[PDB]
This record gives structure tokens, sequence and C-alpha cells, in this order.
């Protein structure tokens, strides 16, 4: 009985196995966008993805995971509201079951129809593993997507999909560009908080970027035919794998801009 997006182990129970559910920052939250305070100390965000290296793309049973060697100096994360280097690990996507639903952060309630996520880790704690465990251990840049124009740089992720369709799943993954992903303005909202899925961990600046990208209505349908359950179980479409906002509690959202 392990956590899920089901009908029995969702977001709501979480808290019983991971308590810190109900932290002091948990995420995602609803990005109140009159609220959120124009910072002008805060820098341009530095993306520099010119080297990434992709490995591997993986069906984790709750999302997708497109893999980077981090085991170099590549593909990294500065600037904005960090202090220090972040180095990519993953990325992977939260999507719905409809257009209408899928985001995990909102904007003024707004629900977009799925929200990428490039995570990265801190290099002064040496790895993902010991930097999970600090306040400061992980950069998340968090894009939305909304459904229109199809995104070109992501169809190479969608056609592999249906060799990862179920649970365990994996293919070769090499040289995928994550900078196709990303829209035109690097315009963002960032405060403190957490790991969206269990472990819950309080380890992440977020970093929420204005500018959705757009991607077709047949893109996001074959994330939708992706699978929850493994090989030979019956079928569980991997879809409404979003948590829903939590409550800001003590903070505040800053604006890079306007
Ligand atoms: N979505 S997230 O921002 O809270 C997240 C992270 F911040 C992470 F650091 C990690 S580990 C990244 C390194 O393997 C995630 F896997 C995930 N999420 C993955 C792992 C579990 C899960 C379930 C549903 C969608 C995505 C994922």
């Amino acid at each position: 009985h392990h956590w899920g997006y089901g009908k029995h182990n969702g977001p709501e129970h979480w808290h019983k196995d991971f308590p810190i559910a109900k932290g002091e920052r948990q995420s995602p939250v609803d990005i109140d966008t009159h609220t959120a305070k124009y910072d002008p100390s805060l820098k341009p965000l530095s993306v520099s993805y010119d080297q990434a290296t992709s490995l591997r793309i993986l069906n984790n049973g709750h999302a997708f995971n497109v893999e980077f060697d981090d085991s170099q100096d590549k593909a990294v994360l500065k600037g904005g509201p960090l202090d220090g280097t972040y180095r990519l690990i993953q990325f992977h996507f939260h999507w719905g079951s409809l257009d209408g639903q899928g985001s995990e952060h909102t904007v003024d309630k707004k629900k977009y129809a799925a929200e990428l996520h490039l995570v990265h880790w801190n290099t002064k704690y040496g790895d993902f593993g010991k930097a999970v465990q600090q306040p400061d251990g992980l950069a998340v840049l968090g894009i939305f997507l909304k459904v229109g124009s199809a995104k070109p740089g992501l169809q190479k992720v969608v056609d592999v999909l249906d060799s990862i369709k179920t649970k365990g799943k994996s293919a070769d993954f090499t040289n995928f560009d994550p900078r196709g992903l990303l829209p035109e303005s690097l315009d963002y909202w960032t405060y403190p908080g957490s790991l969206t899925t269990p472990p819950l961990l309080e380890c992440v600046t977020w970093i929420v970027l204005k500018e959705p990208i757009s991607v077709s209505s047949e893109q996001v349908l074959k994330f939708r035919k992706l699978n929850f359950n493994g090989e030979g179980e019956p079928e569980e479409l991997m879809v409404d794998n979003w948590r829903p906002a939590q409550p800001l509690k003590n903070r505040q959202i800053k604006a890079s801009f306007k």
C-alpha cells in the first residue's frame, strides 16, 4: 500500500507515511501574482545547458524521468535567486486527465495542462542524495505547459514513450537537448519549498517561469497513454500525477520582473 495518485493512496494520504507533508514549506503553492513582490535584487536566471548529456528515460511508476549524466560540471543553473551552482540531474512532468488540470503550481488559481520540472542539485553538497538533506540542496525550474501549437523540441520525448509504457521500463535517451523545452522569457517567481512527491523533503528553491510553453493536444495525449502499472498488470493510465497547492504559511513569493 504505497503512495501514489490513485483513489486511495493520493496526496491527501501522504502525511501518514511522511508527516512533513503538513510542514512549513511544502510545495506546490498557488502563485498570487498581485501579492508576489518584485525584487530588484534578483538576478537573471543563468541556464547553461550547452553541454547537457542525457542518458536515459525511465518510467518510474509515477511519471517518467529524462536522466542526465551529472558526474561533470555540464548542465548548470545559477544566478536568479541562487547562491552557487546547481547541476541538472533529471527532468520530468506532471499532467492531467484533461487539458484543464495537471500543473502543480497554479497562477491566480489557474491550472495549466502540465508542468515540467528540471531538477538540479547544489554542487556544494557533492551529490544529489546529500543535497536533498539540506534546506538549499535543490533548485527546481518549473515550466508550465498549455495546449496549442506543438513544441518541436518535445517530440523526441513523446516518440520514445511507447517504449517505456509501463512502470520500470527504461530506454536509451542520448543527445536530448533540454534547451528545446524552454520558453522565450526567463522571467520567474521564486520561493522556498519542497519536493512535491514523497519524501516531500524541504530542500528546494523553486524557480517557476512566468511564460508557459505550448505543446499540442497530440503531444499531451501521448503522455496520457503511459501507465502507472507494470507490464502484465491491469491498465492504470498515468494521468493526474500532480499534488494540489499547499498552504503558503510564512512565505513570500518574489518576482524577477515588473
Ligand atoms: N516532481 S518533484 O519536483 O517533486 C521531484 C523532485 F524534486 C526530485 F528531486 C526528484 S528526484 C530527482 C532525481 O532523481 C523527483 F524524482 C521528483 N519527482 C518524480 C519522482 C516521483 C514522481 C512522481 C510524480 C511525478 C514526478 C516524480
